[PDB]
């Protein structure tokens, strides 16, 4: 019916983390020093708020499912899951955050090729889920981290459905849903595809294209489905070319087959990301430039570094 799942959970103990700080609020950077190797290995660790919530569990252990089951560049892996009172997963650290407070933080650095060439690596990363069956539901720039500058990975696997060996379309019901990055037939039927998903990502790359702006921006939720039966969508970028802007364009199509694949977006946007300049126009494009402190960092090993059979 299905291939068997044969991914490994690894279960990490308590004994080899050394905490180093704390990012947000329980999130928290550290490194794990697996038992006995010789390597340290930078580590961003999401250990249970509520905590006294078997719903709580549920789903933390749904997205460690998922997180432990994919393997690409441009996809978050779970190193481990630490079994204490409160489950963490444990992630390999991306330093610089979430590509929507990077784009807003650093606009005036930000140059053509690193937009074009992000817009690839999600799109990889985006056609590597497909390929896995799988259907994210909740792509965003908030949902892309950044390794480095030149290298960024999908991350949320909160919402992450994988599709039935015959089940082309997920069927949800209700909840606190991302509206503004949903395609029409998501709001209104909830159905979700691998086509809904290409639907966001076009906002996502609007999202990036925009320097990190909000699309619909003082609209209530309540009223985007009918603005997009109306036709209404997000409006062009300045710095995009058509050829850029046609690209999101016809990702917000309303017969969801006539939406790009992500192996298509993949195709479009390295065409674009070899003459950058003729794609996106920003002023000062050709001047821009983009880029821990622990006691001994001589045994550090990033966790791409970091294989095991
Ligand atoms: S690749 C990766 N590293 N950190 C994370 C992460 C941080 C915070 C929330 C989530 Br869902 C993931 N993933
Ligand atoms: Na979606």
């Amino acid at each position: 019916g299905e291939a068997p799942n044969q991914a490994l959970l690894r279960i990490l103990k308590e004994t080899e983390f050394k905490k180093i700080k704390v990012l947000g609020s329980t999130v928290y950077k550290g490194l794990w020093i697996p038992e006995g190797e010789k390597v340290k290995i930078p580590v961003a660790i999401k250990e249970l708020r509520e905590a006294t919530s078997p719903k709580a569990n549920k789903e933390i252990l749904d997205e460690a499912y998922v997180m432990a089951s994919v393997d690409n560049p441009h996809v978050c892996r779970l190193l481990g899951i630490c079994l204490t009172s409160t489950v963490q997963l444990i992630m390999q650290l991306m330093p610089f955050g979430c590509l929507l407070d990077y784009v807003r933080e650093h606009k005036d650095n930000i140059g053509s090729q690193y937009l074009l060439n992000w817009c690839v690596q999600i799109a990889k990363g985006m056609n590597y889920l497909e390929d896995r069956r799988l259907v994210h539901r909740d792509l965003a720039a908030r949902n892309v981290l950044v390794k480095t500058p030149q290298h960024v990975k999908i991350t949320d696997f909160g919402r992450a459905k994988l599709l039935g060996a015959a089940a082309a379309e997920y069927h949800a019901e209700g909840g606190k849903v991302p509206i503004k990055w949903m395609a029409l037939e998501s709001i209104l039927h909830r159905i979700y595809t691998h086509q809904s998903d290409v639907w966001s990502y076009g906002v996502t790359v609007w999202e990036l294209m925009t320097f990190g702006s909000k699309p619909y921006d003082g609209i209530p939720a309540s009223e985007i489905s009918s603005i997009l039966e109306k036709g209404e969508r997000l409006p062009q970028p300045p710095i995009c070319t058509i050829d850029v802007y046609m690209i999101m364009v016809k990702c917000w199509m309303i017969d969801a087959d006539s939406r790009p694949k992500f192996r298509e977006l993949i195709i479009e946007f390295s065409k674009m990301a070899r003459d950058p300049q003729r794609y996106l126009v920003i002023q000062g494009d050709e001047r821009m430039h983009l880029p821990m402190d622990e006691e001994d960092m001589d045994d550090v090993v990033d966790a791409d570094e970091y294989l095991i059979p």
